[PDB]
């Protein structure tokens, strides 16, 4: 995954979508980076670099600490995606953004080619996702952990009015509730601390690896 000359096939990404692993240092009582490296040797498919709130890192130490964990998905194979922050996305290089309900049409401006992510929970804001240049749309939250929980509804209703674009499952999502979430049109689902406060990260990826990739070819 280098730089991008042109936007992401639909067929690339859903791929990648299949296990997003989301992380930052206060998801986990572990040592983030390495945590992030298991997770990666595991099988995650895509990472998403969010430090923000609470206790989280800032300054300098933030940008470290997205660094070492960009590092870790270059070895790894596996595209690196920033949370919010476009500076952030741009300084590093990373290979793309995911921005909540954030102007999305100046976002994709903002990063050419770049892959970009975003967090929608009704049919309005996945079609307008669309037209403002999204690669991929995150819908929920799918099960209880701000929003309220839509379980895989709208994934369902998005399916059944054709549309096509990329989406993962968003919110609660655990090794025991993930196959709905395929089975109802996802290409992926996305977790923190399913992954991030497992007492083995990689066993725990890898798990997602193989349940992911079973229920994405029988549905």
């Amino acid at each position: 995954h280098g730089i991008r000359m042109t936007r992401i096939s639909r067929e690339m990404m859903k791929e990648l979508l299949s296990v997003y692993f989301i992380m930052g240092s206060n998801n986990t009582k572990a040592d983030p980076v390495t945590v992030v490296q298991k997770a990666l040797k595991g099988g995650a498919t895509l990472y998403q670099f969010r430090e923000k709130g609470g206790d989280a890192l800032t300054g300098e130490a933030r940008i470290k600490f997205a660094e070492k964990a960009q590092a870790a998905c270059r070895e790894a194979g596996v595209p690196f995606i920033v949370n919010d922050d476009v500076e952030l996305a741009l300084n590093l290089k990373a290979d793309g953004i995911h921005i909540g309900q954030a102007n999305a049409k100046e976002v994709r401006a903002a990063i050419g080619d770049m892959i970009l992510g975003v967090a929608a929970h009704t049919m309005s804001e996945v079609k307008q996702a669309e037209e403002d240049g999204a690669d991929y749309v995150g819908l929920g939250p799918i099960y209880p952990t701000t929003r309220a929980v839509q379980g895989v509804s709208l994934i369902e209703a998005v399916r059944r009015q054709g549309i096509s674009i990329p989406i993962v499952g968003i919110g609660g999502i655990t090794i025991d509730n993930a196959a709905p979430v395929i089975q109802a049109g996802a290409d992926g689902v996305s977790m923190i601390s399913a992954i991030s406060q497992a007492e083995d990260p990689e066993s725990a990826a890898r798990k997602f690896r193989e349940e992911i990739q079973t229920y994405k070819t029988g549905r």
